[PDB]
């Protein structure tokens, strides 16, 4: 609805995201605009400290301040990690520091770039009367020339767009149940199922937009957090907002709502029976805007489907529960062939690890997710 603000068409992305700010804040908009160039050129770090405070009250509505959030935190990783080979900042301008966790407090997400920014805001339609394809779309920033941050962000931003178009499906699933209507709750099954497995297929194409160099040496660096990092062990000071500095963990689509609401659908034991990759899971969700973290806990107030099917000796209900499962399987299961391609083998041509958002081991989180999905199927 729009209490939890998914859109019919995009779901849980920002529908036609803000391009431009308020002239006021003409001085964010460059420096955003212009990060690769102002990096490569040593001068990134110091046409943000020139900047003067500026108040976040000329934001006026909730895309405003979605923008400027995106703004900001792409600023706010530039400056922390410079060039991307390790020389650091560890203290982020009170010019800079003050609005932008201002802003964040106001929308209720953490002052670093997370997935609903980088991904979910960080879009535009080309021409407007085109539908959403890759080649009518392209982000609004990046990074570093040459980081594939469009081709990342567009072909994440186009897998939860086809995943979201089984979002709409949800309320016919628990009517269905609540009314004991058998033959739609299978027919919606079997429609979700479609969707997830649509969105497979557009997952195929990443190898077009993205190469593994580029991924592994200079995009995941600019999308790092400070949260289990010895590079920032203690986190990064806010200054002017907070006395110490403080830990949040990096840009993840351990932070998309839409993969983690299929896993809530199904129930699929994600956040439970752990351990490190359910909590993890979990904290990504402090990630996530707040009508989006409470979509989700919602849905988990709603009767189990999973034990709604198990308990009904219905074949063809069965089938089409494992299809929804199955098409979640396919795609981990395809999501590790890619960390394989773009992480794995990288980090091996360089002259175990590599680690993974907020710390982790990233191999056995994603193994574990895979497993956890798998053995949630009622036959092989
Ligand atoms: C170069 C491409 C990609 C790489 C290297 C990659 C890598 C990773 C890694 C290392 C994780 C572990 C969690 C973390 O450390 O933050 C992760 C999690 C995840 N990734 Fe990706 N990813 C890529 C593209 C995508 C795309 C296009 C999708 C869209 C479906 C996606 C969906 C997910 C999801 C949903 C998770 C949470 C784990 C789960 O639900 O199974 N990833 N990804
Ligand atoms: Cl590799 C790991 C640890 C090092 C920094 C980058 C993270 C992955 N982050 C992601 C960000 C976005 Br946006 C979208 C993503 N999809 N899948 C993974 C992912």
């Amino acid at each position: 609805s729009k209490e939890y603000h998914i859109d019919e068409e995009v779901g849980f992305a920002l529908p036609n995201p803000q391009e431009n700010l308020p002239d006021f804040y003409n001085d964010w908009m460059f420096i955003a605009k212009h990060l690769p160039d102002l990096i490569e050129s040593g001068q990134l770090r110091e046409r943000v400290e020139k900047l003067n405070m500026l108040s976040i009250d000329h934001l006026t509505d909730h895309k405003s301040q979605r923008l400027a959030r995106l703004v900001l935190g792409c600023i706010t990783m530039a400056y922390v990690w410079g060039k991307g080979h390790g020389d650091v900042r560890k203290v982020l301008p009170r010019n800079i520091a003050v609005p932008y966790c201002q802003l964040s407090k106001k929308l209720e997400l953490p002052p670093i770039l997370v997935y609903a920014d980088c991904v979910l805001a960080n879009w535009k339609k080309k021409d407007p009367n085109k539908p959403l394809t890759y080649e009518n779309m392209d982000v609004l920033f990046s990074f570093r020339d040459g980081d594939c941050s469009k081709g990342f962000f567009l072909v994440s931003l186009l897998v939860e767009i086809a995943a979201a178009s089984a979002i709409k499906v949800i309320p016919t699933v628990f009517k269905a149940m609540q009314m004991q209507e058998r033959d739609t709750l299978l027919k919606a099954l079997l429609e979700i199922a479609s969707c997830l497995e649509k969105a497979l297929q557009v997952f195929h194409q990443i190898h077009d937009h993205v190469n593994p160099k580029a991924f592994f040496s200079v995009l995941r660096i600019y999308l790092s957090g400070w949260k289990g990092n010895p590079q920032l062990s203690d986190g990064l000071v806010y200054e002017g907002f907070w006395e110490d500095p403080k830990e949040f963990a990096g840009g993840s689509a351990g932070q998309s709502s839409v993969f983690q609401c299929f896993d809530v659908l199904l129930g699929i034991q994600q956040t439970a029976g752990g351990g490190h990759a359910a909590q993890f899971l979990q904290d990504m969700r402090r990630y996530m805007p707040p009508a989006h973290r409470n979509f989700l806990c919602s849905l988990e107030s709603n009767p189990s489907v999973r034990e709604f099917v198990l308990s009904k000796g219905d074949a063809g209900l069965r089938e089409a529960y494992d299809a929804c499962v199955k098409a979640l399987v396919s795609l981990r299961s395809y999501h590790l062939q890619i960390v394989t391609k773009y992480i794995l083998i990288p980090a091996s041509q360089q002259p175990e690890e590599a680690k993974g958002t907020g710390g982790t081991d990233l191999m056995n989180f994603l193994k574990t997710v895979r497993s956890t999905t798998e053995k949630s199927l009622l036959k092989e």
